[PDB]
């Protein structure tokens, strides 16, 4: 199971990646 | 049925490779 | 039943392909 | 009844077969 | 019944050849 | 699990990032 | 843990700063 | 933690100057 | 902790004010 | 036992679905 | 007793719909 | 007891769309 | 106990569609 | 022992919108 | 025991929701 | 047992919910 | 053993509730 | 261990309800 | 060690509360 | 060590009483 | 220590309370 | 020392009850 | 006084509804 | 007083619905 | 008043219901 | 007294719930 | 004395009831 | 003396409940 | 006496709650 | 002598919770 | 007497409640 | 005597607690 | 005798008792 | 001899105590 | 003898007071 | 005074019970 | 003073109570 | 002073509900 | 002030009933 | 302030409701 | 402050429900 | 903000109901 | 009224009178 | 009334002649 | 009324036989 | 009333021989 | 009433043999 | 009554046996 | 009684039964 | 009795066999 | 009923044996 | 008993293993 | 018993050495 | 308010009044 | 208020009046 | 206010007034 | 608000005076 663990766990860095590439393109605007 | 439960680890891999992948092209954007 | 279950598993595997390809596609584009 | 079932396997071995014969020839594109 | 049952059996092998063959056509396109 | 803790972080952290870019533009308006 | 925690602090005082310039704008008017 | 009690501090500050800036405004008035 | 006894102070001080200056309005009634 | 037979019907009816999805299928292409 | 004729009418109108879904694919081809 | 008949009509009008169906198909062609 | 004359009727308009079937699959062909 | 068979056709119907959704997705294209 | 197959057709739905749901991502580009 | 297979489709359904969401995100775009 | 993936599920779900307010907010602007 | 993965779950539950307040500042403005 | 990842969620859900009750503010106004 | 964290969320929850009760007021205006 | 805090939360829900009071006198006018 | 602060809830409290009882006595009138 | 016709009429729509019936039956025949 | 008269009718109206039921079954014969 | 020759009316609509029924056994022979 | 004949309508009516209960056996055979 | 009308009536509808039931035993085969 | 009558009519809807679930008992089959 | 009946009716609603759980069981399979 | 009746009730109805969690068993599986 | 069928309807309840336990445990794998 | 059979359903009501308690626990992991 | 077995189950549910308080660790951490 | 066994049922529930008094603490943490 | 066996229960419920108060202590922090 | 008049109403109420009674008599005939 | 007109109020009420009984009564007849 | 006029509303009230009962008394005629 | 204000407006829509149950009066007639 | 103007507009859909009231009664004659 | 604006509203929406009160009456003259 | 235009155009939908009614007035004259 | 309840009667003595007639002929069939 | 008694008593048995002679009718069949 | 009871019976009775014909029928098949 | 009791026998005792001739026919098979 | 009881013995004696018998196939399966 | 509680011995006789059997048959597999 | 006793105990048998038949496939895996 | 009680025994040291089988288990986990 | 204690001894010694599993499960982590 | 006894007795060592390896474990922490 | 009292005193060293270890925590803080 | 209590008596004369004359008419009958 | 008094007791008097009257009538039937 | 209670007072005059004047008539009938 | 409290005084005087004329006119009648 663990192994779908780790999947959410990089799910959750992607869905972060976003959310941070997001602010940075609001910080430009 | 583990099979099974592997078989949506892999699922929910592509989906973060998706997820990161448009985050690259947000962050390109 | 357990030949049903492995055909589903064999199933989301092949989802899972689909997903994955379209992915490189995405990322390709 | 069991024959049903194992029917409905191969019925779902070939489903699964169909998309990933797709799934590659969407690769090949 | 049972009859009808198994007459609904070799319905659906006979579906499940159908489609293996519709995917050996797609797999040679 | 001790991943899916750290991602929860990496998350929080980027929205925090969100929230005080969204101040500063406050602040210039 | 403790990265959680101090994600929190940053939301909090990322908080703070949005709550003090509202009212610095508050002020103005 | 301290470092959250500070920013709870920080964020009660900002309030009392809210409070104190709707006070002048009410005085103005 | 202390910090946080001060902003309460500073909170009840702004409140004061309020509530004195309502006075004054109410007065001018 | 007439009920027997509505399940029977149901059956069949279930396999006309299929046919018939598979048919909106080709009819998509 | 006339329910079960009722019944094997349902059987007969789920043949029916089969070949009905079988025109309705050679018709789209 | 004429429920009984209508229940053979019933039967009779499924042949009949049957061997419509099968009219349907070979129209089709 | 017309109404079982009118089951009558209703045998042979099924009957009847059966004739009128079979005519549409020969004027098919 | 009917319910069985329902469960069947449950399935059956289960794969048809299977089935079903892929031609809509086929068609959304 | 049929409840182990509805278990299954709700497997199958279930995939079945997923399809359509991907049709709704492709329809709504 | 089943009811494990049904966690197993509340997993798909799950993600089933996900795509659907984030087909929810597109189309409001 | 199943109340684990109904645990995941629920992971999924609270993942899937993150997306659609992600979507509710942009629907919003 | 579950439980575990059921207190993950609130805390991401807990983190959209964060994002559906945001929203409902924002709609609310 | 969960009840402390529960006590987080607590944390955040408080946040959430107050996020709330500001757009509350907000749509008073 | 939790319970600390559980203050800490009285603490904010206390926070947002306090700003909820200000929109009380302004709505009673 | 924490009871230092509730106490300080219970500091803060009197305020609370104090704000609401003050609200109720308004809407009572 | 907690108990000190809690004697200052206290203090509070009794303040906001007065404050309640007047908007009773003005309710009253 | 006029509820004691109420109550006539109560009698005359019940032999109605008997009457009713008795067709009813006829009819079913 | 008018009520009266509503009875009256309503007697009336059962009248009819006995006539209109006679009626009925002699249809149905 | 008018009420009352509502009443009335109703009187006599109820008698020609009681005409048109009896046209209706009439016809019905 | 009126109540009485409330009874007696009471009993006309359960037999006439008899009689198409009849009916619904007769036309179920 | 109309109470015991009453139970009369309640004696005959159980009586339907058991019809009823009968009735749908036999349409149930 | 009515009660009495109440438990018959009991007694009969007990038998009548019998026969229901022995109908329920077939349709399951 | 008639509560000697209202056991003898207990006796039957329990031997048919026996029936429906019979029914309960055959229906799970 | 009616509560020996009340008894053996009681002895039939665990005898049917007894078939009732058999059945909950089944249907658990 | 009576008492002792008490005790005996006591042993069987608590072999019922023996398997709705066991059916809780299954349930809960 | 009976008594001495209260003593054994009470072994057994104890027995099905410790069964209940390992379900308990099962669920809580 | 009886009460020799009244401290047997008492033994058990003793035991039950320590197998609940391990299950409250579990569900503990 | 009863209670020797209550002794050691006794001892039982101590024990169970003593794990109880263990979650305690561990949940505290 | 038992009374031995009390006084070691005794001694195990004095432990276990221990580790409570080990644990209020640890809440009370 | 006041008191007194309370009085005379319990005394109406008392009469109006007497009547509602004496109905609930009528209506039980 | 104006208990005393809540009181001339009960009077009142008392009143209509009486008048609605004595309708109850009509009613009945 | 405002409860005066409660009283005052509350005697009309009383009044209209004694109107109210009139009607109904003429009505039940 | 403005709960005098209600008063009126009760007092007013007591006023209204009042006609209201007048009206009621004079269409029962 | 503003639900000073809410009694004001209660007032006024009191006098609407009074007015509406003559209109019934109008109408009603 | 829209709030006030809202009770505005309100007092416009009430003279409104006036005149179209006003114009029912002068309609049903 | 836009709550206050929402308001206003509530402000001005009142009126377009005042000019709306006035409108059903002189048509009804 | 009376000579309503005869005509009843004599209505009811009729229809009895019928059912028995038509009885006879299904006897003498 | 009594003759609408002995009416429904004359009725109830007509209405058993026919239910034996259609008895005697199944047993010749 | 006794009539009445003896109806039920005689009613009773002829449904009693039509059971056992049923029976013997059942029997002879 | 014993009629009745003894027709309710009667009922019960072909109910048994209805239920004995479906076992031997179950037998059979 | 004892006959109603021996009825009630009869009964449950063929549902007995009814169990047996059902037991006896499931040995043979 | 004793045919009663033999009657249940012969029941709950068959229910061990039927137990027994599914044991045999889980042991065979 | 004692019948009734020894059923008893045979149940306990066979469920042991289960039981270890259970524990050896347990093993077994 | 003492068949009861060596009943429970063997149920205990199945379970008992259980128990120590799960720990192996664990062991080789 | 040495038999049971026996039972129990085993019982506790299997416990033991699964706490000293969990032990050594801890040791190695 | 002297079993039990000693039962307990490697129950409490395997508790105390437990205990010196989780001091083990914060030691080495 | 002897050996319960060493394994107490082997508890008590236990947990003097967690005391202990505490202790040499709290003094490395 | 002696007048009151005058109108009260003469109130309850009344009342006695139609009590006899009710009395009066039961006793002609 | 001694006028409203007065008034009650004219009030009562006229019911009073109504009341005998309505008694006399009785009487004169 | 005390022009209220006598136009009160006033009111109720004239409803005794309608009331005698009601009585009057029904006395002339 | 004395004016409008001397304007309800005035609406009430005008609706005795419609009530007392109205009285009059009924007296007329």
């Amino acid at each position: 199971q663990a192994e779908i663990l780790k999947a959410d766990a990089e799910i959750l860095k992607a869905y972060a990646k976003i959310l941070e590439a997001h602010a940075e393109i609001l910080k430009a605007q």
